[PDB]
């Protein structure tokens, strides 16, 4: 690697691991189109096995920009539009709190407040129905954002219905196949477990459990090498040469709705560039906890904006993922650890070692 990069990601991520006791961590540098890669400590402290740039960690909510994309590759190939009501693609949703709900209400959190977890004792699919059915607003649709698993979540599964795909069929198919992200998985397979590494929580070794809509809403499971990829993928969609994946990127990080200094894109969220550390973790999601925002409507949405730091956090209940890139500095960053530690630390660190080397 360039000395300038290996310098500052070891000096920001050393530090960054002995504070915040992080067993393993993964991270690329993606710096003009090459990818550079580190790693340190143990996917799996038991075993003894270090983290290489072939483990696998759990990204939670970092795969809600696979959603987005997966949504906006459906809209490129005409399949759903954003303005559609929710309604269209599940007619079985016949509350009357439904009726002006679209597609993309439920892509960017402003719904009017759906839950930020689907319960645990929603197992079923007609358990789903009776869930979203009963559901009551609190807020008219696309007054305020809430960050939400159970909305970003449905918007995936409808996304998908036009296609007759399952949603991890439509993925595979749609977006992991065609970058060529062969180790990004939906499900583990067995093949590839010897390489999953073990979450940590109080000490402990953990695993995401099973839910409703949990590949939707944070069910990807990724290598530092296949998430590099995804990141150059996203800052540079036009070297894609599928037409509605291109797209789809495209769309993902248009501006839909303004709270504050961030702009909403399908999964993932922006602010512009230049902006530092202290307005990016005001302008973030910290936990999944309850934080309602008036939003203003960006009418119509602006196209993906160079100039930007587009982002997106993750954390299982054993993982901390972060993934942060600047379209117009050819430059980006993944971070992934198998210990959920503070965002603002994730964000500290993805600034300090972003904006020296822009
Ligand atoms: O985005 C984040 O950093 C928070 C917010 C969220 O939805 N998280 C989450 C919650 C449940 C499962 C996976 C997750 O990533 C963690």
């Amino acid at each position: 690697a360039p000395q300038q990069i290996n310098d500052i990601v070891h000096r920001t991520i050393t530090p960054l691991i002995e504070q915040q006791k992080i067993p393993g961590m993964a991270v690329a540098v993606i710096y003009q189109g090459k990818p550079y890669y580190f790693t340190w400590g143990y996917a799996d402290i038991a075993k003894k096995q270090p983290v290489t740039q072939q483990t696998l960690f759990e990204l939670g909510s970092v795969s809600k920009t696979f959603t987005g994309v997966l949504g906006g590759d459906a809209i490129a190939r005409g399949e759903i539009k954003l303005s559609d009501p929710t309604t269209k693609y599940w007619p079985e949703l016949t509350a009357k709190q439904w009726n002006g709900i679209t597609l993309l209400h439920l892509a960017t959190y402003t719904a009017g407040g759906l839950p930020l977890q689907v319960p645990d004792e929603v197992k079923s699919s007609s358990d789903l129905l009776r869930f979203y059915q009963n559901w009551q607003p609190a807020w008219a649709p696309g007054t305020q954002r809430l960050y939400a698993n159970s909305s970003i979540g449905l918007f995936g599964a409808l996304a998908v219905k036009p296609s007759g795909l399952s949603f991890e069929q439509a993925m595979q198919t749609r977006v992991f196949q065609p970058l060529k992200l062969n180790h990004t998985w939906i499900n583990v397979p067995p093949a590839e477990e010897k390489n999953y590494a073990w979450g940590y929580r109080e000490g402990k070794a953990v695993h995401v459990s099973p839910g409703a809509l949990d590949a939707e809403a944070y069910g990807v499971k990724s290598t530092i090498e296949d998430m590099a990829r995804w990141v150059q993928s996203n800052l540079k969609p036009l070297d894609i040469n599928e037409k509605t994946l291109q797209q789809g990127i495209q769309l993902a990080q248009s501006r839909y709705w303004q709270t504050g200094d961030m702009y909403q894109g399908l999964g993932w969220e922006m602010l512009d560039w230049p902006v530092n550390p202290d307005s990016i973790i005001n302008g973030s999601d910290n936990k999944i906890a309850l934080a309602a925002r008036p939003v203003k409507a960006i009418t119509p949405p602006t196209p993906a904006v160079r100039a930007s730091w587009v982002h997106k956090t993750g954390a299982t209940g054993g993982f901390g993922s972060y993934v942060a890139f600047i379209p117009e500095k050819e430059l980006g960053i993944v971070m992934l650890a198998n210990k959920n530690y503070p965002n603002p630390a994730r964000v500290d660190a993805a600034w300090q070692i972003l904006n020296a080397l822009q």
